[PDB]
């Protein structure tokens, strides 16, 4: 058994559906045509769900890049070929970006340092298009407007008032939205050959919703089985 | 209520005794005199210990440093005086640490981002002294022998080839163990005054028990207790 | 007139097709259905190329980091909203990118100096989606067998004995080829709000044709009309 | 003999009371009971003190971090146990700490350089717990109001007007009181299993006695004769 | 032949004067007593000059620290033994070096990737004393009043918004003028035992002729021939 | 009075002879034609000398940087114009420079912390050059052969196992020899408007006479000498 997630290589799906709370697998698992509850331990819950005719994991990564990296490294070690994130963010382009819109991102910076750990800094968080363009096409099929952009993942959440934050500087750099752990998973995926996306809702902004969510969740769901199709 | 933890600031205790695992603090609510369980949102557990005519909190922060900063901040920014952490640790001294071993840690190395988002990297990560010499007197009393050192904080739990682990030099630096949260915990602890210490268990060695775990418990409370008596 | 191109903001299409030598915009030039020859000032030669009922500046950026910022910038602060760059590269997988072979580049390794003198190392360089998209699917059309990939962006053309080249490290980490622009124009190109990508023929390997470059130039060329009939 | 001290490894007591200046050296000397002068080369004054019944080293390290070093190197390398450093420091708080307090500090902020060319960064300055103790015991036995907290340890006294100094950033983190030799002690004996301590008197604040010196040096002395008498 | 610049080693001579524009070559070229052109590929262009009975090399090297290290380091690799750089700088000292002022640099600030890839940014880039001396006394000779200073050698000729730039930083530091190149000759020359200088006019300043530029190039070739006649 | 040299602006001279030893300005000091002892505090001797119908101070700055950073501020904030550094070193390249050879420098690797703390990492230190060839002038005119070159300034004497030192790199690079305070003194002379420069004796290697220092003693006062007839 994986020892953190407490699953077998056999119940890895080549496509995983990844969440941070696992409270949000039990709200995802009871949407799709059926499911199989396969472990709960710490904050790693796993479900197998059914869904158009396919088959994949849901399983919940924690708060934070050095927790979900455990997580994320597990899959990816024994099986995982897809890992697409569905969480929640905070807009940093609040007149354009609100909240309840939804993002789905194509690259993330690095303001980790499980990544830093892994790779030299200079090398991207990206993820893979193929995923990157499913997502969309999801959206656009159910008629679900989107926005696209780059995610600040920062492991700093409650800043102090010492050290200036980056967000500031990452908005005029046209960063869309922040979040804290997009970019660890697309390091992870890109030096483990998985192929990694993200989606994401806008629940707040660090400067001066249930429709969106279901929404959001539709389209990580009806982008995960369009995948999964490949690989069975 | 606070925002993740889903607590009041009326509960909050002047002592609050952390753990990674939510599972961990049903194991030691249960070994107190009596409780009241509090909350229990994503991997953040609340449960109210009476032990030895005290109460003081017991919570989960989760894995890694950014997840277990967020539980972090929300409690020393509401009332919290001192925090013990009591959780697991690897080895980097395996002809004198063995399995089972109990640390008692003092410092640790900031191999985490929250930190260094939060204050230089200059600036030591070191617990409280009062502390410290609680849970050792605590053990002592318990006839219960115990290492102290650093403790290496390292948010990379599994890690790849292409960038060299320093897990072996900070070894050669005569650092004690390694885990993923202690750094965070103390650099946060300054910064909010609070005062922090650390009580760890080997459970594994990086490199080439449950009467062990029971003794570090006891002492994690009986150290809670003793320091709870002071603000009551 | 801008400062170094010599070109006026008139003259500026949406679209520009960018390549290093000056040489090589003549060589492009002929090919298309008609030209204009617009300046040619330093190594930064412009021309008006007519292609497939479409016009789209190509421009000469010469070799390195620091010199083609200069033209890229000219560009993106003077009316450009597309940026492709067509160019050479190494192979970092000589057992699998072979000479001649084409890479269409989705992202890249910042190992330059003018990026992180514009925003962050942790921020990444990261290409357009529709840009990448667009040059996948003229390939396709064109039956052009492509790889895709992250390039390595270096500002080291020849190494020295003293400090390891990352070269490597990056093989490893899976970037497929190397070059010594894709990054800067991306990070430029983010900031400023201008799509870019980029495709690469492989002409060496640093580890231990004429009929590919063809077909390469008409991928770029193919793609240019293709993004430029959405701005006309 | 000891290349720069000028002692011998036979002269090397367990227990070593260091302080900056030559000249203190002789001050301190002079309220033992008895000494024995034993060299001077260069900034490193050598003394053997003979007080309470026991008997220690005092060696002036010399003004900085670097000069100290070769001091802390030579005696860590040839026999000593335990290094108390003696000096003066300027207060990071001064509204609560004023001219003429002492500070007994546990860890130090390593701005400095050596220190990072022996561990990385990431690595605490922390002082010993018993050696911390036991100037905190003595000091109480004396009835001599103290201050603890963190030493920032710099490289620059006087600054200049380009760079900013941290020191109001470190103010800000609950740093106690600033010097330039205690972290670059604190890493050195922690490298060379040398248990460390540090006690400072207040003379300046770098923003906007003779009573308390003696009272400094008897606690100093103090500490050392207990700590000397578990290794006789 | 040499990779990129197109000649043989039998054509490279002791001394080169390097230029940034190739342009510039030909203007250099026709006021020497007889050339011969060698190659022109990229913006490398390769000219041999004859003037006051010696002969030396003028090469352009292009825009920027990457670009100009490529062209560098074949020429030190092939036997070059002097390289003088000849271009154009901004002001960093408005009310004192002005419009058209000649500066001689001896050493500059390495804003630049390449020579941090080829050393560690401590090692400083600083010219050959006996080149500096000889750029100086040719103008004595020729009556034309000089500055002499540091160069600031940055990548970004263009900044943005979001990082501050360190022009003023250094201004303050005494910093003489700014350019994009000084640097990475300079260090290149210490790696490869070659002698370097650089002379530079001023055209502009980053704050709020032809007789000048005419009095440069005679100071420049004057060196030129010079040195050249030590290793006829 | 200077708060540490602990002499007053008056005593200064434009002219300072800096060496580390404070015996040595006292070996130094009845090498002149006469001589005024002006104070001794801490490491810090400083006399005024009496040379060739030329006065100049000679003061001991003490063993490394951040300590003689503290001499070096005092003198260049109070009217010293020009600061000579006569010291010992160790040889870089051991088959070129031997014991007892006289090196002449004429910048510096900065392996300090102190210029970091005032000035960028990039920025080079770097001496004056009419210092440099007084320095030069003085040898050839007594017929005593010297070397010149780049000194690695470094705040590390006794290196321990965990860190590679870069001396060997450093040595590759062709830096000529090592010692501690060289680095300090020209990056603090830049930003002070204050001209320095260093001659340095061989005594020993980090890898693998009397006579010589009479002479190198008899070049630094021969140049201190001519540089201050200039001011006087
Ligand atoms: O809300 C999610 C955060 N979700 C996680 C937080 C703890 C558990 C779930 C996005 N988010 C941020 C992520 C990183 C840093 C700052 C912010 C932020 C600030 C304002 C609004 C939203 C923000
Ligand atoms: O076992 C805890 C880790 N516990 C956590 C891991 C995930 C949930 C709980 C200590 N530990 C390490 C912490 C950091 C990095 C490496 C190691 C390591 C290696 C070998 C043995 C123990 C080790
Ligand atoms: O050939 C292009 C380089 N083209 C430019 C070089 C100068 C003008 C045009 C790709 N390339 C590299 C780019 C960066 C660093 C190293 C290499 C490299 C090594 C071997 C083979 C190809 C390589
Ligand atoms: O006075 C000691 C400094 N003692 C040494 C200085 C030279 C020899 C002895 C503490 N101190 C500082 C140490 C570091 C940096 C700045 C300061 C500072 C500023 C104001 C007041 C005190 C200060
Ligand atoms: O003009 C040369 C620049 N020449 C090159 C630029 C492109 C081709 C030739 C000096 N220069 C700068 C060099 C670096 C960064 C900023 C500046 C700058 C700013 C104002 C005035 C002059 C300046
Ligand atoms: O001897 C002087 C050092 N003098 C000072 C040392 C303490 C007081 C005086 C040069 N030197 C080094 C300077 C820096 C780092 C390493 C070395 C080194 C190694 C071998 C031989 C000479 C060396
Ligand atoms: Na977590
Ligand atoms: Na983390
Ligand atoms: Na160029
Ligand atoms: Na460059
Ligand atoms: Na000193
Ligand atoms: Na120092």
């Amino acid at each position: 058994l994986l020892r953190h997630l407490k699953i077998s290589k056999e119940q890895i799906t080549p496509v995983v559906l990844v969440v941070g709370d696992p409270g949000r697998v039990d709200k995802i698992k009871v949407v799709c045509d059926s499911y199989v509850d396969l472990a709960y331990n710490r904050e790693y819950k796993s479900v197998e769900c059914h869904y158009k005719g396919q088959k994949f994991l849901c399983v919940s990564h924690g708060v934070g890049s050095a927790g979900c990296a455990v997580c994320f490294e597990e899959l990816c070690q024994n099986g995982a070929k897809v890992i697409i994130r569905a969480g929640s963010c905070g807009s940093l382009q609040p007149d354009l970006i609100k909240r309840g819109d939804i993002c789905i991102c194509n690259a993330a910076v690095r303001e980790d340092r499980v990544s830093h750990l892994l790779i030299h800094g200079d090398f991207p968080a990206v993820g893979d298009f193929d995923v990157y363009d499913t997502l969309n096409k999801c959206a656009q099929e159910l008629n679900v407007p989107v926005f696209n952009g780059i995610s600040v993942s920062s492991d700093m959440y409650y800043p102090n008032k010492i050290i200036p934050s980056r967000l500031e500087d990452y908005s005029k750099a046209n960063a869309a939205v922040v979040e804290m752990e997009l970019a660890t998973l697309m390091v992870i995926g890109t030096l483990r050959k998985v192929k990694t996306g993200g989606i994401l809702i806008v629940d707040g902004c660090p400067f001066k919703v249930p429709h969106q969510l279901e929404n959001m969740i539709k389209i990580a769901l009806g982008a995960c089985a369009k995948l999964a199709t490949k690989y069975a």
